[PDB]
């Protein structure tokens, strides 16, 4: 009645059929044997795995409500503990998601206000890149510093200074723990956390980075508290603190300190690392494909010129750039196995029975590479998103933000950011790699919770 799967063993589950370094390939390999909907045992964790566009959409959209539970990610769980918008369920989820979305729009998200803040931050990126003077640099932290400062404005009320030493450490905490969950040990940790949380190893260093992140947010919330102005909130924290006061006499409130810290961390973390990873990966692809870089240039120069900052609406007259960013997001597949769902009630899903509470892995990468939707899914080709007339072409299999009732509500911000950061950088610079285009390796460094591109250095050269 449960979907079919390989026969597990007590405690280790499907250990023998799973290569923890490449969980994605391991899971896809077994679906070729059992079909697109199958059961797996990640140690004692029983998970139903959804592969391909059809399986994922049918579950997460067509049976949207039944599949709207949030599952676990054991590493982030160590810090969040089911608190915060991301890992919440039921009433907690309802309240915090609703609140978060509204307060984000209230601070400019999806509006003129945050476009300007992205624009301003992009100029600061251009300045920093200008300052390198075309030298061979690691782009990692130039990018993350810029991305992070958009969401930081919303939640903390101001950007960090680029020379802020603490800001860099915050960014390292985010990079290191994100990377960890993408490694072989990280993915083993998803199977065996009940043991591994108490053992020495890479898990502990990731925990202490998560701890550093929690500590800063806690600290920021306290400062905000002692200086709070109930009539004029400066940031996301303030709005949340204001609601906490309004709800002090409701004993079943979801608005209390721990949910504040964790939601704030959720957004600071998700609002920094993913766009940063996507950008980092984008530029590596662009250097691998010099001819794609040239069309991006051709379009930018013809549509925007050189004398003004790119803006969000330039999107509509830039089908190629839109296709390029989509392909980067499709190819880069930053969240390859989505973020775990779970069934809200006993569920009938296409001839299978899934008991209430059953965890679900929506294999987002398998949709992004679904051969029914993209002609050459393993290649980087912006034509995946283009008409024969050269106009932009939507895809139902373009699901990097996932789909359904618990989909990424940072999508708006992220789309704007990607459009602005990519265009403004490509407008002002051309890219020079350390190695020859043929020698560049755009295969991932790590694939686990996230897809991480290999470490590289590069030059940003003025046009
Ligand atoms: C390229 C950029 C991004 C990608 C690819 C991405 C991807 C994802 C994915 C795959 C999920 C799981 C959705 C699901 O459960 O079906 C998710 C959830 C989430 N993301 Fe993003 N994200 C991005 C940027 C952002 C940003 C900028 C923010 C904050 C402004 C953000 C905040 C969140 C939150 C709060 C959730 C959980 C929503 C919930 O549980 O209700 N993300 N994201
Ligand atoms: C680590 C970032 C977010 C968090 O706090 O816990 C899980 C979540 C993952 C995520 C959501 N949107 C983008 N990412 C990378």
């Amino acid at each position: 009645k449960l979907p079919p799967g390989p026969t597990p063993l007590p405690f280790i589950g499907n250990y023998l059929q799973l290569n923890t370094e490449q969980m994605y390939n391991s899971l896809m390999k077994i679906s070729e044997r059992y079909g697109p909907v199958f059961t797996i045992h990640l140690g004692p964790r029983r998970v139903v795995v959804l592969c391909g566009h059809d399986a994922v959409r049918e579950a997460l959209v067509d049976q949207a409500e039944e599949f709207s539970g949030r599952g676990e990610q054991a590493t982030f769980d160590w810090v969040f503990k089911g608190y915060g918008v991301v890992f919440s369920n039921g009433e907690r989820a309802k309240q915090l998601r609703r609140f978060s979305i509204a307060t984000l729009r209230d601070f400019g998200v999806g509006k003129r206000g945050i476009e300007e803040r992205i624009q301003e931050e992009a100029g600061f990126l251009i300045d920093a890149l200008r300052g390198t003077g075309g030298a061979n640099i690691d782009p990692t932290f130039f990018l993350s510093r810029t991305v992070s400062n958009v969401i930081s404005s919303i939640v903390f009320g101001d950007r960090f200074d680029y020379k802020d030493k603490e800001f860099l450490s915050l960014l390292r905490m985010m990079l290191g723990s994100f990377q960890f969950t993408s490694t072989s040990t990280g993915q083993l940790y998803e199977m065996f956390s009940s043991v591994m949380k108490h053992l020495p190893g890479p898990q502990q260093q990731a925990f202490q980075l998560l701890q550093g992140l929690e500590d800063f947010i806690a600290k920021k919330v306290e400062h905000n508290q002692r200086t709070l102005d109930p009539n004029s909130p400066r940031d996301f924290i303030d709005s949340f603190l204001i609601r906490m006061q309004e709800e002090e006499k409701n004993p079943n409130t979801e608005f209390y300190l721990k949910n504040l810290v964790m939601t704030t961390l959720n957004l600071f973390f998700a609002g920094t690392e993913t766009v940063s990873t996507t950008l980092r990966y984008g530029f590596l692809l662009l250097m691998k494909h010099p001819e794609v870089e040239a069309k991006v240039h051709e379009e930018i120069d013809r549509v925007i010129g050189k004398n003004r900052q790119p803006k969000f609406e330039d999107r509509a007259k830039m089908p190629y750039m839109e296709a390029v960013i989509h392909e980067i997001q499709r190819f880069g597949d930053v969240i390859p196995m989505g973020l775990a769902r779970r069934v809200k009630k006993d569920t009938k899903f296409r001839d299978f029975f899934l008991p209430k509470g059953t965890e679900v892995y929506p294999m987002l990468g398998s949709v992004l590479r679904d051969p029914s939707f993209f002609s050459n899914p393993q290649d980087f080709n912006p034509q995946h998103f283009l008409n024969e007339k050269g106009q932009f072409k939507k895809s139902d299999a373009f699901v990097p933000f996932s789909i359904g009732k618990r989909n990424c509500f940072g999508e708006g911000l992220a789309r704007m950011e990607l459009f602005l950061f990519f265009t403004t950088v490509m407008q002002n610079f051309r890219l020079k790699s350390s190695q020859s285009p043929k020698d560049i390796d755009v295969s991932p460094k790590h694939v686990g919770f996230a897809t991480i591109p290999r470490n590289y250095t590069m030059s940003f050269l003025p046009r």
